């Protein structure tokens, strides 16, 4: 199986060659986020942790996580990194979120996995049902442009000892997704070079501003911010990672 | 086993830029034809899987083909037939001599790492080449060593054969690495890959290196292009088509 050894340099990959921000920058931004808008934030719900890269450092930084996602393979990763100064929950959005949160993120372009605007809106509104009026919700996207392959087509592999990944990433021109082509190679024994290949596949979805702020809107969170991979400045059409800050609404409006 | 080695060739030319094999040998006859000298018998070092030697047979030349590794030439063997007369070299040794041209394409010359060496084997051409003849061959620069494979990685899973070409290249140095993976599946057809990897240096040389080991060895005058076409070499120039002339000595 992939480890977490073997997803971090992807990460790393990611990095250097495809714009994507470094996981310290991120618990920067957002940290920076929370003290520039008034928030008291000390209990943070982690939608879709994965291996725990986001969630090493918010406990770090010496905050309440609690980190839920759908794949139980994943959280045991995530597990193994923190340890149990972490709350750790099976949940697939759209799915009901436990309470108590000041803050709600989700990292990683995980986002992109919702298979429609209806399935966004819906875990919005999971969100807002665990967020007090004020309290922000801040998550990443991947683009469009990024999606389509407008720098290039993204591919990464590496050869471990007895394991292989290639993850390839392919978009056809007449669908708005992109297709991660996963492969695996399992050595069979430790003798001879014989392999067993896995192949999975999963879907990248994009979301344009008009859809994102209808669903967030409808969500409950009518302020939506919109910034550059992190930092503060806005999102362009060179833009290939969005950060969302979303603020949740009076209940009373 | 050749048809492995064939895609592993369209991958290069598709994402790398790689000139396709029937373009190299219109290059190859359009500068014979400008040179004065009748080319009918060619000495192709570094023949391969037959590739090149394809298309040197289909355009009527009477063919010497060679290269280090034997698995290569019966898979050259296979694909050409009887039409040319493969040998196993590997050089610096003594090449066949009575050819009317030597050709080298996709040429392994960034494997070595010493001018010295890149001029033993302009020597052993020189050698058993007359006056005037050609040695046409190609090099990789450090624009597509440092410059586009760099520190990237190329992958692809395409079933029944799956690669890796992972670089790796350093900011201060005038070469890169690449550590190659493959899996291959054959009679199985279900789930039995072969693991097969090898790592190699790969090496810049500069247009004053290669001149000075040329006229050394025998070729004072040297051409270079930009991959197989009549455009010359620029900083751009991932694939340079270097061409040779014999000494009137
Ligand atoms: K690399």
């Amino acid at each position: 199986a992939a480890t977490a050894d073997v997803y971090d340099r992807l990460v790393d990959y990611a990095i250097a060659e495809w714009g994507e921000c470094p996981r310290p920058q991120m618990a920067d931004f957002v940290e920076q986020a929370w003290a520039a808008r008034g928030h008291r934030v000390r209990r943070v719900l982690e939608l879709c942790c994965g291996t725990g890269l986001m969630t090493e450092q918010l406990v770090r930084r010496g905050y309440e996580v609690t980190a839920v996602d759908r794949s139980e393979t994943m959280l045991a990763l995530a597990k193994q990194r923190v340890g149990g100064a972490a709350d750790f929950h099976q949940i697939e959005l759209p799915a009901p979120l436990p309470d108590g949160a000041d803050a709600v993120v989700c990292t990683a372009a995980a986002f992109n996995y919702q298979a429609s605007a209806r399935s966004l809106g819906e875990t919005l509104r999971a969100v807002a049902t665990v967020l007090p009026a004020g309290a922000t919700f801040v998550f990443d996207i991947e683009t469009a442009a990024l999606l389509k392959g407008h720098w290039g087509n993204r591919v990464w592999a590496a050869d471990e000892g007895d394991l292989a990944f290639i993850w390839d990433f392919t978009s056809e021109p007449d669908t708005t997704y992109c297709d991660v082509h996963y492969t695996q190679f399992t050595r069979h024994e430790a003798g001879a070079d014989a392999y067993t290949g896995v192949r999975e596949v999963h879907r990248l979805y994009a979301f344009d501003h008009d859809t994102v702020r209808a669903q967030a809107r409808a969500a409950g969170f009518a302020q939506a911010e919109v910034f550059d991979n992190y930092t503060e400045r806005p999102a362009t059409d060179t833009t290939r990672y969005e950060t969302w800050v979303l603020t949740r609404d009076e209940r009373s409006r």
